[PDB]
RNA sequence: UUACUGCACAGGUGACGA
DNA sequence: TCGTCACCTGTGCAGAATAAC
C-alpha cells in the first residue's frame, strides 16, 4: 500500500521577513556575501539579492522589506537549510557542501573487516573505508499544487589510501602505472597528478601528467580507486585478500541493505530531530515524520505498473514475462519472415586458440545439451534457422604482440574474404592482452572497422569468455545469441503496448566522451535511436550514422521530421488522428530547442492532426531512494537463511515527487544479484515543463518497458534502449572516425537493418 | 570486447536565470 | 560572465557456484 522514502519532512515557518535589492550584476554577489557574512544569509535569484538576517548586529543592508511565504517560494528556506544543516552538526566536518556531506566519526570498515576475517598487516591501518552521509534539502509535492521541503539522507563510502608511497614500494608493490592524486588539494584545483613512472627521489616522475612532471612523495597519494586497493592489497595479503574483500563487503551491507539503510536513515532523523534547527537567531525548523508515497487522504502518489510482457508474435498470442523463457518456447518474434535461414559467419581467431574456439562454436551453434538447460538447443534451433556455416579465419598472432596484432587480424580477414563469397556476420576472438590497447593498435576496433566498412556486423568475444566454465557459458551464449541474431537483422522480441493513439514515436539521444587517456581532453559524440508504436508492440526503428556533438539539436529535429513524414505516408493518418512524440535523454533539453523541435514537428505533420509532445530525462544519480517495508526479499542461496532484495520495491512501482517528476523502481528482489547488494536506487523520470503531453506516469511506465527492449542481453537494461543504444552507437562511431580506412557507407545500405551496435 | 548488477575513484558538465 | 541547482561520463574490479526461471 505504501512506499517509504529516505527523507524527512522539515517544518518551516509560514513566513520569513527579508530585505531585497535589485542586483542585476551577479558578479557583485561574491563580495556581498563576504561583507555581511555571519549576520546575513544572502541569495541571488532572478535579478534580486535576498537578505535573511541570521544574527543581530550590523552591517546593515538597504532594500525593500518584503515577506516571503514558504508555501509560495520554498527556494529561499531550502537554500538556507543547506547551511543551517551544517551548523546543526558542528562536530561533523563538511567534505562537501550543497549537499552537506560528512564522514562517520568512529566507524572504519577495513579495520572492522580485517578483524572479522582474522587478518592483519602493518599497513592495513593506512587503508580506509569510511561511511559518508549526505543531507539533501529537496522540494517535493505531497499533493498537487502544494510544495514542501524535505531532507533526504544518502549513504556511500569514502575509500582512501593515506599511506606514503615510500612504504608501498618498500613493501613489494609495483607502483608503476598507478594514478596519483594530491594529498592536499589546492583551492578549487585539480586533484589528479598523473601516473608514477619511477622513483629515484622523494619526488616522483610522472607520465600522463596533468601539471608539471614532478611532485614530492609527500604532496602525493594513490587515488582511492578500487584498482589501487586490490593491486595494493593482493601484494600485501594475497592470495588471502579475497577474504578481506568479502569481509569488507559484509561491513558495507551493514549500511546499505534495505533494513540497515532504513535504520541508518531513522537514526539520522532521530539525531536531527533532537533539537530544532536554527534558521536564524529566532526562527526554527523542525525535522518531522519520514516522507512517504501513499494514496492516503487526497494524495495519489504511488502506483504499480503491470509487468512488462515480452511478446513473440504480432497477434499478441505468444507472450511471456521473461525474455528467455519466451524465446525458447516460441522462438523469435520475426521468425516467420526472417530472410536468411542459412547464414555464413566468418570466425577470426588466433590460430593457437583453435581448439578452444571450435568448442565455443560447437556449443553456440548446436547447443550444450540437456545438462546445461540455460543453453541446450543452440543457436540454429533456438532462432529457427536452417543451419549456420562457419568460415574459419585463423590469424598467426601472439598475445605478446602488442604493436602488430591489429594489422595481422586485418590482413587475415582481407585475404580470407577475397576468395570466399559473401559472409553475413563475423565472430572475432580477442586475446585479453589486446582488448584494451590504444585504438591505433587495438584489434577490436580495427576488425570492427574493416568488417563494418564491408557491410559485415561482428560479435566479438574475449578468450577468458570462450573459456568460461559451462555453468556460466550457457548464460553468455544466451546474450551472444540474441545480439548475433539482431546483427543478422533479426528481431528477437518486442514488448507489449496497447495504442490509445494512431501513432507514437519515441526518439532518444545518448552521449559518449572519447579521449586516449585521462590527460587528453575528451571529445563528445552523439547517437540517435527511434522506436515506433506498432499493433501491440514497440518496434525498433532505424539508427543514426552521423555522430558529431556540434549541432545535435538540429539532428534530433531532422530525425523526427523525417520519421513523422514517413509514418504519415505508411499509416495514412486520418483527419483528427492524434500523433504523439516522446524524447528521451539523460539530460534535459534547452527550452529553445524544445520550442524549435515542437515547431518543426508541428509544421511537418500539419493541421489535419493533433500532435502531443513530451521531453523526458532519465536520471540515475539523485538523492532519492524507495523502501518497501512489506517486502521480505528472496532466499539467496541453498541452505541460506540470508535474503536478497529485502525492502526492495517491486519492478514498476511509480512514485510521485512532484508535478513533473516520478521515481521508477526497476530492480526487483528477483533481479537483485546478491545478499549484500544495496537497496536499489530508482530511476528519476522528469518531464520538461514546455511539454504539451503531461502524463508522466505513462512516460515513466514507457521507460520501464523500454528497459526490457535491449537485445544486448536477456536481462533488462538499466536505462531505456532509446538512450542505451544511442550511447553505444555514439562510442562506436566516435572511435571509428579515427580509424584508417573506416567508412560509414554501408551503415545505411547493407547494415540498414542490422543491430550492429549491440 | 557475452552481459547484468554493484561500488569506487577521477574528470568535470548540464539546465535555468539576470 | 556570473549565481544557483543539479548530476553527468569514463574506468576497473568482483559476484556466499552472478545469469529474473
Ligand atoms: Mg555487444
Amino acid at each position: 500500500r505504501q512506499l517509504v522514502s529516505n527523507g524527512f519532512e522539515v517544518n518551516l515557518p509560514d513566513q520569513v521577513e527579508v530585505i531585497v535589492r535589485d542586483l542585476p550584476d551577479p558578479s557583485k554577489v561574491k563580495e556581498e556575501r563576504t561583507r555581511l557574512m555571519g549576520y546575513w544569509f544572502v541569495h541571488w535569484f532572478d535579478g534580486k539579492l535576498f537578505h535573511l538576517r541570521i544574527k543581530a548586529g550590523g552591517p546593515n543592508v538597504d532594500g525593500e522589506h518584503r515577506a516571503i511565504r514558504t508555501a509560495e517560494h520554498p527556494w529561499l528556506l531550502r537554500a538556507r537549510l543547506d547551511d543551517a544543516l551544517e551548523e546543526a552538526l558542528p562536530k561533523y566536518a563538511a567534505v562537501k557542501k550543497r549537499p552537506f556531506t560528512f564522514l562517520a566519526q568512529k566507524d572504519e570498515l577495513i579495520d572492522a573487516a580485517a578483524t572479522a576475517a582474522g587478518l592483519s598487516h602493518r599497513l592495513l591501518n593506512s587503508f580506509k573505508v569510511i561511511p559518508r552521509f549526505a543531507l539533501s534539502p529537496k522540494i517535493y509535492e505531497p499533493v498537487d499544487g502544494t510544495t514542501r521541503v524535505g531532507v533526504f539522507v544518502t549513504i556511500g563510502m569514502r575509500y582512501d589510501i593515506e599511506a606514503s608511497l615510500r612504504d608501498l614500494l618498500e613493501a613489494g608493490i609495483d607502483l608503476r602505472g598507478m594514478y596519483v592524486v594530491r594529498r592536499k588539494r589546492q583551492p578549487g584545483e585539480r586533484g589528479l597528478l598523473g601516473r608514477v613512472r619511477a622513483i629515484s627521489d622523494d619526488m616522483v616522475q610522472l607520465f600522463e601528467e596533468t601539471d608539471l612532471a614532478s611532485v614530492n612523495v609527500n604532496d602525493a597519494k594513490l587515488e582511492g580507486s578500487k584498482e589501487n586497493f586490490t593491486r595494493c592489497l593482493s601484494a600485501l595479503l594475497g592470495h588471502n585478500y579475497k577474504k578481506l574483500l568479502n569481509a569488507l563487503d559484509d561491513q558495507e551491507a551493514g549500511y546499505r541493505t534495505g533494513p540497515r539503510f532504513d535504520d541508518a536513515v531513522r537514526r539520522m532523523g532521530e539525531f536531527l530531530a533532537k533539537k530544532p534547527i536554527r534558521l536564524a537567531d529566532n526562527i526554527n525548523a523542525q525535522v518531522g515524520d519520514r516522507i512517504v508515497f501513499s494514496n492516503e487522504g487526497q494524495a495519489r502518489n504511488v502506483r504499480l505498473a503491470p509487468k512488462v510482457e515480452y511478446v513473440f508474435d504480432r497477434t499478441g498470442a505468444k507472450s511471456a514475462e521473461y525474455a528467455w523463457r519466451g524465446l525458447s518456447q516460441f522462438g523469435p518474434f520475426d521468425r516467420p519472415s526472417f530472410a536468411n535461414r542459412s547464414p555464413r559467419i566468418l570466425v577470426v581467431y588466433p590460430s593457437s586458440t583453435q581448439g578452444k574456439v571450435e568448442n565455443f562454436l560447437s556449443a553456440f551453434r548446436d547447443g550444450m545439451g540437456s545438462n546445461y538447460s540455460g543453453f541446450s538447443k543452440g543457436f540454429v534451433d533456438l532462432m529457427g534457422l536452417t543451419k549456420v556455416e562457419f568460415v574459419m579465419c585463423p590469424v598467426e598472432v601472439s598475445s605478446a604482440d602488442r604493436n602488430g596484432a591489429h594489422t595481422k587480424y586485418n590482413s587475415a580477414i582481407e585475404d580470407k574474404l577475397a576468395g570466399a563469397g559473401e559472409v553475413h556476420a563475423g565472430i572475432v576472438v580477442l586475446f585479453e592482452d589486446h582488448a584494451r590497447l590504444p585504438d591505433d593498435r587495438n584489434p577490436y576496433i580495427h576488425t570492427k572497422s574493416l568488417l563494418l566498412t564491408l557491410g559485415v556486423p561482428t560479435q566479438q568475444v574475449r578468450m577468458p569468455t570462450v573459456l568460461l566454465e559451462p555453468k556460466s557459458l550457457q548464460y553468455t551464449l544466451q546474450n551472444f545469441s540474441i545480439a548475433t541474431y539482431a546483427k543478422l537483422n533479426g528481431t528477437p522480441w518486442t514488448v507489449n503496448h496497447d495504442k490509445a493513439i494512431n501513432d507514437e514515436l519515441v526518439v532518444g539521444m545518448g552521449l559518449a566522451e572519447l579521449s586516449g587517456s585521462r590527460t587528453e581532453k575528451r571529445q563528445r559524440f552523439v547517437g540517435i535511436t527511434t522506436v515506433f508504436a506498432g499493433d501491440g508492440s514497440y518496434l525498433l526503428g532505424n539508427v543514426s550514422k552521423e555522430c558529431e556533438y556540434e549541432g545535435y539539436s538540429d539532428a534530433i529535429r531532422e530525425s523526427m521530421t523525417g520519421i513523422l513524414r514517413e509514418l504519415k505516408k505508411r499509416n495514412n493518418w486520418r483527419p483528427g488522428d492524434t500523433v504523439r512524440v516522446v524524447f528521451h535523454a539523460h539530460r534535459p533539453l534547452k527550452r529553445v530547442d524544445v520550442a524549435s523541435i515542437v515547431f518543426e514537428c508541428t509544421r511537418e505533420i500539419g493541421s489535419d492532426q493533433n500532435i502531443q509532445m513530451a521531453f523526458v530525462t532519465v536520471s540515475h544519480d539523485h538523492p532519492f531512494v524507495l523502501i518497501d517495508r512489506s517486502e521480505r526479499g528472496l532466499e539467496a542461496y541453498k541452505g541460506s537463511t540470508a535474503r536478497k532484495g529485502v525492502f526492495a520495491p517491486p519492478r514498476g512501482a511509480i512514485s510521485r515527487v512532484g508535478r513533473l517528476t516520478r521515481l521508477l523502481a526497476v530492480n526487483s528482489p528477483q533481479l537483485i544479484k546478491r545478499a549484500n547488494t544495496p537497496l536499489p536506487t530508482p530511476l528519476l523520470v522528469s518531464l520538461h515543463p514546455d511539454s504539451t503531453f503531461k502524463d508522466v506516469d505513462y512516460l515513466a511506465e514507457q521507460a520501464l518497458k523500454f528497459t526490457s527492449l535491449s537485445w544486448r542481453s536477456t536481462l533488462p537494461a538499466a536505462t531505456p534502449v532509446t538512450i542505451f543504444y544511442s550511447e553505444r552507437i555514439a562510442e562506436l562511431l566516435g572511435r571509428l572516425k579515427s580509424i584508417p580506412n573506416w567508412s560509414s557507407a554501408n551503415l545505411n545500405i547493407k547494415l540498414k537493418w542490422s543491430r550492429w551496435f549491440l
